[PDB]
DNA sequence: ACCTGACTCT
DNA sequence: TGAGAGTCAGGT
């Protein structure tokens, strides 16, 4: 039982200049949310505050406030999203123990300071579950547990730091973390408090329509099937195509038929009802969770939604966004894409402005493998699945049609993924030999991309993971595996990782350089988002032609490649506009 | 409360 | 026959 000072007030030996510091939000969403205890651990001792104390004492929160105090945290966003909430600002902290769990290994899934502590042999805390419980029993205990809990987490943290640091070191990852990681984490917390706003009249009466056309159509499918059931259940759909309208069963599913999209356009021809499922399907998609969902998520004094972006959770390292998600919002159909028409600017007289790399990951790839063909049509910058399909069919420009497009883009598409000769098949609707033929002729026209896929698999066998461009790491334990399926897929992922992980490296690195020179210039302009390959700010309409020049400039300088970057971009009222 | 299947994005 | 994030409805 771990000795600590339960503390009425803040003291003076509290406010060293280095420190490892807990500020406890339990509420998974913490925007807005109780901090529930605090506890700090120095060279002077271990304390316990409680909250409506520490953040009421001007002393504790200039501390906090002060660039020159050094704390060591774990999932410091969280902490400073929380304290933004109540008007404090977090500075100083040097430290991230989450993000330097994460850079070491993203596969060990550390989410609590308990999983980053016992990578290092470390067991002398007890992890978030066991404390507070979960789900319906999830409850903040009484504060002799509590303070136990939080003081045992900054102990862990303190004793932790120089171990993880040094690894990193070893790792060549420490600038990953000190430059890039952390100060993201500040950028995306920035983004995270400024939210989006929606225009909740426009989805309701979106919702509106849409209900009217979802009744339309259900009754439909209850007259073509002569009967009603649940449409959303496949159990009950598979009974009525399988076995009372006896369409043909051309795939299965572990528990039943399938009845996934691709499947069913192979079955219209049979029966009417099919196509009306699939326009059920794609409506009632729209309804439950891009109206319905994001309608339940705004907040209503604001009108804003505030995501998460979970830093540390993604093999690739890809953000994540959660409650709602704003990285899956509809763009491809028009019908849903409309949804987008929602997310405007928080102020009058604004405009949203995105922008969005061109080709990063296979531009990425022409430079990682030096691939003579890939690289000298980016220079010449290229349709590059026009390109593809020249290069793969052996037709000059003006003999690619529409579908030889298509499948070199598919090509293309399956290069990005990593997905294998199975998944190139079953996205073209050809055999897998067929597949493995497109393959073999994509390799034949970009050898240099052949060779690098040769020489990094044997690289990860070699050293047991792969880097990325700014030394981010997956480990591939399965590269050695002796099943067919396993090894092939490490093997995906060995060549796949450095692409989408560079990706990654490089938006994150503009963020950084994006967020320094928008300061610098002075200008209002805020990130709202980021998705993947692109970025979303709002400005005023008098920053537009200023962001235009600005903002795809910073993108395509973040990093020096072989080949260069390319960054499109559009600006408009709402974000559906913003293209 | 977890799992399955389907569907959205890059 | 693994790209992998998040969300939803149904169903054990
Ligand atoms: O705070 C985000 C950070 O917390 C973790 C747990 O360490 O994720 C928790 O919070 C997220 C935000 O709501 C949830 O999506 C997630 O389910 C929850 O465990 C980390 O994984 C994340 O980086
Ligand atoms: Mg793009």
């Amino acid at each position: 039982k771990m000795a600590f000072t339960l503390a009425d007030r803040v003291t003076e030996e509290m406010l060293a200049d280095k420190a490892a510091l807990v500020v406890e939000v339990v509420e998974e969403n913490y925007h807005d949310a109780p901090i529930v205890g605090i506890a700090v651990v120095n060279e002077h001792g271990r304390f316990f505050l409680r909250p409506e104390t520490a953040l009421a004492d001007p002393q504790f929160v200039a501390w906090l406030g002060d660039e020159t105090k050094k704390k060591s945290m774990f999932d410091s966003k969280r902490a400073a999203v929380a304290l933004k909430w109540k008007g404090i600002e977090l500075c100083g902290v040097s430290f991230d123990l989450l993000l330097a769990a994460y850079l070491l290994d993203p596969a060990q899934g550390v989410d609590d300071v308990a999983a980053a502590a016992k990578m290092k042999q470390y067991e002398a805390v007890r992890p978030d579950e066991a404390v507070y419980g979960k789900g319906a029993k999830r409850a903040v205990p009484d504060e002799p547990v509590l303070a136990e809990h939080l003081v045992r987490k900054a102990a862990a943290i303190w004793a932790l730091e120089r171990p993880f640091l040094d690894e990193l070191r070893r790792n060549e990852q420490d600038r990953l973390l000190v430059e890039l990681e952390q100060p993201l984490s500040s950028i995306l917390a920035e983004m995270e408090f400024a939210g989006v706003k929606v225009d909740t009249k426009r989805l309701e009466q979106m919702g509106e329509e849409l209900a009217e056309q979802l009744r339309t159509v259900e009754q439909r499918i209850y007259e073509l099937a002569g009967q009603e059931f649940n449409i959303n259940s496949p159990k009950q759909l598979g009974v009525i195509l399988f076995e009372k309208l006896q369409l043909p069963v051309l795939k299965k599913s572990k528990t039943g038929y399938s009845t996934s999209a691709d499947v069913l356009e192979k079955l219209a021809p049979y029966h009417e009802i099919v196509e009306n499922i699939l326009h059920y399907r794609q409506l009632g998609k729209l309804q439950s969770t891009y109206i319905e969902g994001l309608l339940k998520v705004v907040r209503p004094d604001t009108k804003k939604v505030h995501t998460i972006f979970n830093q540390a959770l993604t093999q690739t390292g890809r953000l994540s966004s959660t409650e709602p998600n704003l990285q899956n919002i509809p763009i491809r159909l028009e019908e849903g894409r409309k949804i987008r028409q929602a997310f405007v600017p928080s102020e009058s007289d604004w405009l949203i402005f995105a922008a969005d790399y061109s080709q990063i990951e296979l531009r990425v790839l022409a430079h990682i493998a030096e691939d003579d063909n890939l690289m000298e049509a980016f220079r010449r910058d290229l349709d590059i699945h026009t390109k593809t399909a020249m290069d793969i069919f052996q037709v000059s420009e003006d003999e690619v049609t529409p579908n030889m497009r298509r499948q070199a883009k598919a090509v293309n598409f399956g290069i990005v993924y990593g997905i294998s000769d199975y998944g190139l098949a079953q996205n073209l609707n050809i055999s897998r030999k067929e597949a493995a033929e497109f393959i073999e002729r994509y390799f034949e026209s970009f050898p240099g991309v052949k060779r690098y896929m040769e020489n990094i698999v044997q690289e990860a066998k070699q050293k047991g993971y792969v880097t990325t461009l700014l030394h981010r790491r997956r480990y591939l334990p399965d590269i050695t595996s002796r099943n067919f399926n396993v090894r092939s897929f490490a093997e995906r992922m060995a060549m796949n990782t450095p692409i989408q992980g560079s990706a990654a490296d490089i938006i994150k690195k503009a963020m950084i350089d994006l967020n320094a020179r928008l300061k610098e210039e002075r200008l209002q302009a805020r990130l709202l988002l980021q998705v993947h390959d692109e970025l979303i700010l709002e400005a005023p309409k008098e920053e537009m032609e200023r962001l235009c020049r600005l903002v795809p400039e910073v993108m395509e300088q973040a990093v020096t490649l072989r080949v260069p970057l390319k960054v499109d971009y559009h600006y408009g009222s709402t974000w559906y506009d913003a293209k």
